[PDB]
């Protein structure tokens, strides 16, 4: 089966190993998803500044040996000398080489039966440099008000 | 000219640049610092559980394109199926492949004239998988109560 008709079931797990199995990038897998919106990285400020208004979200960084995730409001930031510098908001700060972000995707899919809505920031190799996931309530369901705002952003970008 | 001689006089920037400039690993640079304590990765639980008592610290992860840092209390965690899983309370959670941590270092040095005190967790290639830095006050000075606790941990790591 080719990649696009394969991603039309719903993979039993993460999108990263689908990319392996087809000798391709995470970005190429995301493009072939049933429900994804992919835009160039010059939409970074529009996407970032929009999510900053959504309330508590989860920001995630993945390395070979660590996953750190931060639940809370997305900090605002400013550009200086190639860096996007986060302003310290109740805990999380740091910097992003935002000009190395060449693509951004908004994704909706099931992950092990769980509705998910995420924003993926891609580097020039087609791999993820950062992920943001929508927040959840006490019964582990998405916050519908955030889902609505996410849908508004996807429509404004593309769809 | 040699690495240890070069480090006896405080480099003007980060320690990775020194390893870059010397074509070696960050761990080898850290070993040759004037003020460092290096222990094996089996001290992970002792180090982690100790820092969890220190108050607000800064935990940092560094990738090619992102640095994220979290200021606050270090979350406790539990081991399961090879992961150390954080019980994220006030924001930061996640998981660490702690059995891939082969060395831990406690470091004190000046960074651009600033006293700093850090804990570096190393992978088997001798590079950093995670960093924890001591907290600061509004004048950007270290919290001396944390520095004292850091010194207590370094002394205890030198028992074995």
């Amino acid at each position: 089966v080719s990649l696009q008709e394969f991603l039309k079931t719903e993979p039993d797990g993460t999108l990263e190993v689908v990319a392996e199995q087809y000798n391709t990038t995470l970005l190429e897998v995301v493009r072939n998803l049933p429900s994804s919106t992919v835009v160039p990285g010059d939409k970074f400020d529009t996407v970032w500044d929009t999510v900053c208004e959504w309330g508590n979200v989860t920001t995630l960084v993945h390395t070979a040996d660590v996953i750190l995730e931060f639940s809370g409001e997305l900090p605002s930031g400013f550009h200086r000398h190639g860096y996007f510098n986060l302003r310290g908001k109740h805990g999380m700060s740091g910097h992003i080489k935002a000009e190395n972000c060449t693509h951004i995707a908004l994704i909706e899919r099931k992950f092990m039966g769980m509705d998910t809505a995420s924003i993926l920031f891609f580097n020039k190799e087609g791999s993820a440099m950062l992920k943001i996931f929508l927040g959840r309530d006490d019964h582990r369901q998405l916050l519908s008000e955030q889902v609505s705002a996410f849908h508004t952003l996807a429509a404004s970008l593309k769809e």
